[PDB]
């Protein structure tokens, strides 16, 4: 399979840490959706874009004495415009690939003049 998680065109604003928000080209939050892809089996998460580098981030919010985990990587290869980030990459990051606790997924832009835009996210099995 490959899913396709957006499809169209989708221009992000974020310019400075400063701001209210850090927006993102695409968002979930396991706890509270239905996943639409199987973080066990073994991903490759693709995105056409152009503009602000990009980087996707798996979240776990601190919770009692278990600490907050941000893993934010940028992509594994960029190539005619498609990134390419890899659960091996994500899990590194993440500490491990348990990823039961995961409170959130983001594919966000990191600070720049032009924003980014997004054509398409696609969800792989390698």
């Amino acid at each position: 399979a490959d899913i396709v998680l957006f499809s169209g065109s989708k221009h992000v604003e974020f310019t400075d840490w400063g701001g209210t928000d850090w927006p993102s080209a695409y968002e979930l939050q396991p706890p509270y959706q239905t996943m639409p892809f199987d973080l066990n089996k073994n991903f490759e998460i693709k995105v056409d874009y152009s503009g602000a580098d990009i980087v996707l981030i798996f979240a776990r919010w601190e919770h009692g004495s278990k600490p907050q985990i941000w893993a934010q990587i940028s992509p594994y290869y960029v190539v005619d415009g498609t990134a390419v980030f890899t659960k091996e990459q994500i899990a590194k990051a993440y500490g491990s690939d348990d990823f039961s606790d995961l409170d959130y997924i983001g594919v966000k832009p990191l600070p720049s003049a032009d924003g980014m835009t997004v054509t398409k996210i696609v969800a792989s099995y390698t």
